[PDB]
């Protein structure tokens, strides 16, 4: 049966030689892989040429609504994937911990590119950088997304999760994306990219699939490309040396396997209930989706004296572990995906044997089954620090070795002796161990879960990379980092420092900044709805003279009697000379001085950005307010009930007779939209 | 005579073939380099068990301080770098900014680590990421520094600049650097390092040098070490295939030549300033460092109509340019500083005449003076987008060609042909052109000036890095970033996501968080010095109970009469469905709750970090605030007179009788210390 | 005006009451000397608060 890939807008297929997807509870293919005679040329153009100017012509808003529009319709019809996602042993909750966090890391990157990234083509990520001493030349940084195709190299582990994760950042960063997914799994894949596609949802060309090896797809590659590997190790160390990845000098972000700690404290007695949820989160990360998650806890480093009772109650919990079809009831534990890579995990179990001891059942694995069973193996080291085996080879299942410590010095070593890992735990209730612990355990981990009773009623575990914490660790994990909310947009755009005067890097950023010149436009801009607002729209306010009445009525009225302010002696003897106006009641009179008490566009007051107070303000000090528009940046109207309404920012400049600037901020305000949608 | 490396704390030197440095103005070899025998496995040893420990045990604000010291040291004898800096051919003008660029890179590192860095170890760059419902499981983005080395690998064309903008961040971020300079111009890299070390304001190990090859240092970095190069992109690509640097996954942070445009646009006539301005910034930019530096213009982009008259004030303007000896009188250019350079430049400039034209002295150099003197060179090509060799050859000297666009839609194309570049300009008056241009042409600079007549007064130039801007762009440019404020520290940090509770990671990060425990201790926060607030420091203030007069009275004392605090009809039409209390009001009745009258250790207000509104406040409504200490960060005194102080972080949680949080913040406050430094 | 004012607040006489039912709170009737100065430290305006104060402990 023919597995169709999704190249150059039409679903095509390849013609030669051939792998194929064999199912993994029984071990027939009912699928097969192909790529040959595919131009990946033609690919890599229809993408570049169609669907990257159509989502570099989006705004940021419109690219995350089209994420929450392909969540929405992904979850609707995630049934079929559950059917599809059945065929690689996984059982019910480990195809729901896929499927599900693939579309929740949809949703969940469509509410921070709705709540944190512009109505604009262009991101700036600075506020400003004043180069100058006068004002007339300044600089800030802005984030535009580039002009290539985004490969897409993934692993068998998360068909749905693994792939949606790579595509929501790669979307929201405006650029297409070609998905390579692992042949072994690759039927979930592209029911994925099916579902995607059938929609009208993105446009042509922003989403591609290969299924089946790429080869010459690597060959072609412009330098505004991005490649982004998920795999093991031996395979991304040839890939990075790919004689086009290091000429056009493409970044290409390593993820790779990793030997993920899980340390117990000293602190820990067995009669506490830190101990049982270490037995329970150690077996439950262990024999979730069999062992086949990239943060999956494969090193166990316990104390010295808990050596014998963490390896009689990890034994005692997983003999209840139910290894067989998820169909059929009261199984807990799925099986692998392939006879491959059960003798993988097998072999990697000989080689970690070589040098360490036995607890459970390891090597003795029926490779002669209908069905990718392994037995969940717990593993001894006697000698950690003499074997180098324990420190450097992962075995792919449900695999974990044991191994003792001394004294939490002994114990941050050998979490650290992974040679960078992806993630890790400490069991402790000690708040200064854990201290010790991410002091000199966070320069090899990616992740850390410091796990107590308050912790563990609703952690999402140490195998739950979410969307928005960084997945990515040094060394052997691969170096590069993903997933780090709108930190993993990021790679897919080239930062740039655009110099210039206030007022061009006003036009260019299609905000206000600082400098530049003002609209100023005889009528009120808090009368202005959201469209015919424009980032400019100033208001130079009347004047108000401050006096000590002023302080009086304002430190009676607050309650805010601070010696600065109602002491005449103190007041000398302090940093100022003399009583100062308070800072909140100069914030308080320029909204006295700019609010339209009239009703009109403005509906709230919704928080306030950054205030700095610069020069004090004293009695006999007239104070002039300068408001101007900074950004607009609406919003999606939840409801249909719902007003429509979009969240201006207000760049309130306060200053006094001399013109300098006392007390200068910013200001959020939601404010009401002419048209919605809804 | 010797020039000699810096290796485990002893000035060691080579024993091999030995390659030497020639003067540059006058011809004769006055040192040589080598550095075979140098045991450079254990150069890395002392640096890592020496100078990381010694680094990594200091905190932020130390090591800032610890910059300052060591620009104020660098400062006070930088007369022998001059000395030493005249020896590359370099005029007093071009000295100058390469060591006075190099120094004011250490007094902006200082300024950021001093102002934006914790007085810590680690270094939380998130606010907190809530991944839970009830709040007793969150995370937050931690970022320790990397227990290994910098390799850092320079150019030749910035000796003390080009190293000390990597030794900054370097330092910055808690890691020992061994900068292997270029042998071409090694002596002034050694009259910095030899500054630093013989000063005491170091640690031991924190710095070392190899004058000379490398060789066998590569071969024996781990996983927590970090190469950044600087050099041509035939080197770089050459040492990113290193087979160490791909297994242990190190990061390589390459950057690399580029062909840098200067793009003029149509609004641009000769009888404006901007014409003049453009045809000035080519040619000090082409002029400065005899073109010896990589944000120098090589390519300079006009408009068909304009070609002949750029072209005439070109050579009008650059035929005024005299080049000579530096030290004598009346000469501008400068010279290289090799003949294997100049004869470089000539071979460059022949392969750009096989495929171009001519317009002033070019090729005609003369290989056998004493000196290394090019002309001042300006080619043409007046088929831009016919011939590659133009987008693809650097002549490294005084060099830039010149070539037609075609309305604004042809500039850009030739201003993104260059594979990927940095340091671009326009020079434009017309917003809307500049707008334009940075829509298109950011994807593949890592930096644009805008110039026009309000940047030239105070403008830093074409080819000079700030070390708050962003320097490096992608494709040919190498893909690598520098120099970016706080982005370079973090190339030589871990950032790890911490998860647990937020009792756990207040105690991880040494601030409070949103849901740790607090430490009420039955007296003020106010009263306490700064020395004795810990973060965590807790107070629940009495209540205020919110009535219809508090509004009136807030509303006539502010001036601000806004319609849902003062009209009964239209509230009842609003969002909030009757007459709510000011914002502002709550935030000023939160610090009369809060605040201590008497005269204490807290100086001023300083500010208002982030302010978010959640909750309306009505009438009959109490109001309940809860301030805690957060972060701590202190001051350095920066003169004798000054207080010793600090600028204590509160977090201001406001609730009501509900319990919801109306209206949670963030006030800084400045606290006077108890101890000070001097 | 244009003088600050400064008060010094102290414990003078105590004089428990006899709580004259079972549901009323224990309290007692503390007298405090309230002498006001100026920054001259002069004395304006002393005088002597009475103040009905909860006891932690009663009879009843
Ligand atoms: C209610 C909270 C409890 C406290 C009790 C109440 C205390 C008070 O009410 S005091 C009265 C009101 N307060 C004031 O007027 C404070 C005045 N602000 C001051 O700058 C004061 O002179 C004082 C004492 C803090 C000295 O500040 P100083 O050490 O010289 O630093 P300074 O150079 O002024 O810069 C301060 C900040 O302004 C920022 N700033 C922003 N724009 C500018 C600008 N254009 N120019 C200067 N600074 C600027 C700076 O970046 C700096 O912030 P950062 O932390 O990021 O570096
Ligand atoms: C001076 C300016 C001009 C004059 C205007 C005068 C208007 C007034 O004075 S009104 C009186 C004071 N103002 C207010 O009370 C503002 C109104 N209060 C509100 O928060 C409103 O319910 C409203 C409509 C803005 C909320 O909008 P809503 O659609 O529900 O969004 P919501 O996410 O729930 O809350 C808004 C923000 O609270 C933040 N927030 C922070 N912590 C929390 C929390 N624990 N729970 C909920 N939200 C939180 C949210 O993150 C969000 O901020 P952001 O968009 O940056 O992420
Ligand atoms: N983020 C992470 O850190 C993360 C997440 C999930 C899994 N992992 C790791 O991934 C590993 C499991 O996946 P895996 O066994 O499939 O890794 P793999 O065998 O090394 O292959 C990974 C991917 O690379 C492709 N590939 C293999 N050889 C190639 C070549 N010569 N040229 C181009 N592409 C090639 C594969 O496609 P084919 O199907 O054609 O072989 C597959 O899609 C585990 O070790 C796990 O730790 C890491
Ligand atoms: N930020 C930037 O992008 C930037 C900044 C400044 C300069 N540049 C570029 O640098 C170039 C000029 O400098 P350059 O001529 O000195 O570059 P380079 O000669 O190619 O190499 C620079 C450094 O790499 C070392 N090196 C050379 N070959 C090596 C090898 N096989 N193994 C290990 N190390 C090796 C050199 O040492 P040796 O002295 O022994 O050769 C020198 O220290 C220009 O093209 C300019 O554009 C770029």
């Amino acid at each position: 049966q023919q597995l169709a890939s999704f190249l150059s807008g039409t679903w095509q297929s390849g013609r030669g030689r051939s792998r194929l997807i064999h199912h993994a509870i029984s071990g027939e293919a009912l699928w097969e892989v192909t790529s040959e005679g595919l131009d990946m040329a033609a690919a890599r153009q229809f993408a570049i040429e169609k669907g990257a100017p159509a989502l570099r012509a989006m705004t940021f808003i419109e690219r995350a609504a089209m994420l929450k529009a392909v969540a929405k319709h992904l979850l609707s019809e995630k049934e079929r994937f559950y059917a599809l996602s059945a065929q690689t042993g996984a059982t019910r909750a480990d195809s729901w911990v896929d499927i599900e966090g693939g579309i929740g890391t949809l949703f969940t990157y469509a509410s921070l590119g709705s709540r944190e990234l512009p109505d604009d083509t262009l991101w700036p990520e600075d506020e400003l950088i004043p180069l100058s001493k006068e004002g007339g030349f300044a600089a800030r940084h802005l984030l535009t997304s580039k002009s290539g195709v985004a490969v897409h190299i993934n692993a068998f582990n998360f068909p749905c999760w693994g792939m949606l994760e790579k595509l929501a950042p790669t979307w929201l960063g405006g650029m297409p994306a070609i998905i390579k997914p692992a042949t072994a799994t690759a039927q979930l894949t592209q029911a994925m990219v099916k579902s995607i596609v059938d929609s009208g949802l993105v446009p042509e060309g922003a989403i591609s699939l290969i299924c089946g090896s790429a080869g010459d797809l690597l060959d072609h590659l412009d330098s505004q490309d991005v490649v982004t590997f998920t795999g093991s190790a031996a395979t991304g160390q040839m890939l990075r040396v790919q004689p086009n990845i290091v000429a056009k000098s493409i970044p290409f972000t390593m993820e790779a396997d990793s030997l993920n700690c899980c340390v117990l404290g000293e602190d820990v007695t067995p009669d506490q209930p830190e101990f049982a949820l270490f037995i329970r989160e150690v077996v439950r990360e262990m024999t979730t989706k069999a062992g086949q998650k990239c943060t999956a806890i494969r090193r166990i480093i316990v104390p010295q004296a808990l050596v014998n009772a963490v390896s009689d109650a990890l034994v005692a919990r997983l003999q209840k572990v139910v290894v067989g079809d998820p169909a059929q009831e009261g199984v807990k534990m799925g099986a692998l995906v392939n006879a491959e890579q059960r003798a993988d995990v097998q072999e990697k179990v000989n080689i970690l044997l070589a040098a360490g001891c036995e607890i459970r059942l390891g090597g003795q694995a029926d490779l002669s089954a209908a069905g990718a069973f392994f037995p969940p193996t717990l593993l001894y080291c006697p000698q950690p620090d003499e074997t180098p085996a324990v420190h450097a080879t992962e075995a792919f299942g449900p695999v974990a070795t044991l191994m003792p410590a001394q004294n939490q010095r002994h114990a941050l070593q050998l979490a650290c002796a992974g040679g960078g890992s992806l993630a890790g735990t400490l069991v402790t209730a000690d708040p200064q161990i854990a201290r010790q612990f991410i002091a000199d355990a966070a320069r090899t981990h990616g992740r850390i879960q410091i796990l107590n009773e308050e912790s563990a009623k609703e952690s999402t575990g140490h195998g739950s990379p979410l969307p928005q914490l960084v997945h990515g660790g040094p060394g052997r994990a691969g170096g590069g980092e993903e997933l780090g909310g709108l930190r993993a947009v990021k790679h897919y755009m080239q930062r740039t420092a655009v110099q210039g005067s206030p007022t061009m890097l006003a036009a260019i950023s299609k905000q206000w900044v600082r400098g530049a010149k003002v609209e100023e436009d005889r009528i009120h801009p808090f009368r202005k709805y959201f469209e015919e607002l424009q980032p400019g729209d100033s208001l130079l306010t009347p004047r108000r003279t401050m006096t000590e009445a002023d302080i009086v009525n304002f430190a009676c009225l607050s309650g805010d009697h601070f010696y600065a302010h109602m002491d005449k002696i103190a007041a000398a003897e302090s940093i100022f000379g003399e009583r100062v106006v308070h800072g909140y009641f100069v914030l308080s009179a320029a909204a006295g001085l700019f609010v339209d008490a009239g009703v009109g566009p403005v509906i709230a007051n919704y928080g306030l950005e950054s205030l700095r107070f610069i020069e004090p303000v004293k009695p006999g000090d007239t104070i002039q307010v300068r408001l101007t528009c900074k950004r607009k940046t609406l919003k999606k109207q939840r409801s249909a009930e719902e007003k429509p309404t979009g969240v201006v920012e207000w760049a309130v400049e306060v200053f006094n007779q001399h013109q300098t600037p006392v007390a200068l901020y910013s200001i959020l305000t939601l404010v009401a939209r002419q048209h919605g949608d809804f």
